[PDB]
């Protein structure tokens, strides 16, 4: 997992549940204290899997509920670290983005496994987004969904369409609809 972005779920989880908890949970897994991860730097997955079960342990809360949480609260973290993906945008576009983003942002690690977020206009006020990943974070998926509606106050609402695991992939695919259009249709 790209190492800033383990940095952006760090602060969450101090925002969520305190820095004794993660403080204790980093320690686990022989973090420095006061680590800073550059923008080149890989976290090993396993290592954050482990970091997630030492503050579900201590907080005796499900990790899919933390995943959940934290993937809601993640986005004001991002607004902060990264504002330049926010600025002068509507939810739709942000949606839309995602897919390059992710891509983008995961070119120069080796063994490049990126989650795939494709999104496409089904209507003029929905759009369909598939999450398709092996790591299958359905709850941090969703978590971030809604709170990307919080942050550019914007209410949608969100039906799954339909989920699946293949060859290691898991896919979840859901339907998200704005409360006014966002789309109008134009000659292709
Ligand atoms: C400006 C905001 C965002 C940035 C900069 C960003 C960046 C990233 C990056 C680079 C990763 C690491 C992937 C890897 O190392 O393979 C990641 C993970 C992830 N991102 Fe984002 N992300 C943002 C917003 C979102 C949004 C809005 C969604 C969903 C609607 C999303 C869904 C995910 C998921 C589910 C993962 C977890 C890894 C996986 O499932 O395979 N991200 N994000």
């Amino acid at each position: 997992m790209k190492g800033t972005i383990v940095g952006t779920w760090i602060k969450t989880l101090r925002d969520l549940y305190g820095n004794d908890v993660v403080d204790e949970s980093l320690k686990s897994v022989g973090w420095e204290p006061d680590r800073v991860i550059t923008p080149l730097e890989d976290i090993d997955d396993d290592e954050v899997r482990r970091i997630f079960a030492k503050v579900s342990e201590k907080t005796g809360k499900n990790v899919n509920e933390i995943w959940r949480e934290v993937g809601r609260q993640n986005i004001k973290t991002f607004s902060e670290w990264f504002p330049s993906y926010f600025a002068g945008r509507r939810l739709v576009n942000f949606l839309m983005m995602m897919d390059e983003v992710h891509l983008q942002l995961t070119k120069m690690i080796k063994g490049a496994t990126p989650p795939r977020l494709i999104a496409k206009p089904v209507a003029k006020d929905a759009i369909e987004m598939e999450y398709v990943s092996k790591r299958k974070m359905y709850d941090y998926f969703l978590g971030l969904i809604e709170g990307s509606s919080k942050f550019f106050k914007e209410e949608i609402s969100v039906e799954e369409v339909e989920r699946g695991e293949k060859d290691g992939f898991s896919r979840l695919k859901v339907r998200i609809k704005f409360k006014n259009p966002v789309f109008e249709y134009k000659k292709n």
